[PDB]
């Protein structure tokens, strides 16, 4: 397995729960989480065998009660679309009434803008304590 | 208990019942585009169910995707929970194709929210009731 090229250069890999790598996306707007099967040549979530989709579920619940503890969203969008970037990655976004997008998808309604290098460190740092919780987590 | 949200009530023709979701129709002209609808009350998130019930939601999803890629053949499947605007935790299953007017971006927020034809609409409905009922437990709803 190799992360896809697009997602190393959007995103900060937080690090690996027993199936999914887990990713920070750098722009300014969240947090906004992607989980990554760390299985080859995978495009869609019904291609992973049953026993990994429900791993992978598993591993998708506790990050999104991870947001939900954490950043009191007034929603959380999970999403997994794959138009472009044909390795699977699934979304996992803490939603406001207040963000840019609201309340339409966040894809592809974003302002563009990256978050400040010192909210970026202290946020990559409480997120990987947090998950650090969350069983098999490796940083 | 469990009560279908009045939104998607409108926006969309039942289909049945799998034994967890309900599945749903979205009536615009674009998709297919299906919605899955586990029920059972107080849910707003997938993690508000029980990792039981969970497990038997991604099959049921994936039974799902499988059938559309199965019976339309699409560029790429495209699965989402979003519900910023209905409460009640609600799926996504939309069937994409390079040629969609939104293509390659996602689907909501960027339809012409033009409904389907009505004699494709009732043709589309008929073959996904009887695809659907190749499924495990699902149980087809004409009313
Ligand atoms: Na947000
Ligand atoms: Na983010
Ligand atoms: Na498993
Ligand atoms: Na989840
Ligand atoms: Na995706
Ligand atoms: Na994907
Ligand atoms: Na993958
Ligand atoms: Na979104
Ligand atoms: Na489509
Ligand atoms: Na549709
Ligand atoms: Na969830
Ligand atoms: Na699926
Ligand atoms: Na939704
Ligand atoms: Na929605
Ligand atoms: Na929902
Ligand atoms: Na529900
Ligand atoms: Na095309
Ligand atoms: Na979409
Ligand atoms: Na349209």
């Amino acid at each position: 397995f190799q992360l896809h090229p697009r997602l190393q250069q959007d995103c900060i890999v937080l690090g690996n729960l027993p199936l999914c790598k887990v990713l920070l996306i750098k722009e300014d707007i969240g947090p906004w989480l992607i989980l990554v099967p760390r299985i080859e040549e995978l495009k869609e979530i019904h291609h992973m065998t049953d026993e990994q989709q429900i791993q992978f579920i598993k591993e998708s619940s506790a990050v999104a009660q991870l947001l939900e503890d954490n950043f009191s969203p007034d929603k959380i969008n999970i999403g997994a679309l794959g138009n472009l970037v044909p390795q699977l990655h699934i979304h996992h976004i803490a939603r406001f009434t207040t963000d840019v997008a609201w309340p339409g998808p966040v894809w592809g309604n974003t302002t563009g803008v990256i978050r400040a290098q010192s909210s970026q460190t202290q946020l990559v740092d409480l997120l990987r304590d947090k998950l650090s919780n969350i069983s098999g987590f490796k940083r």
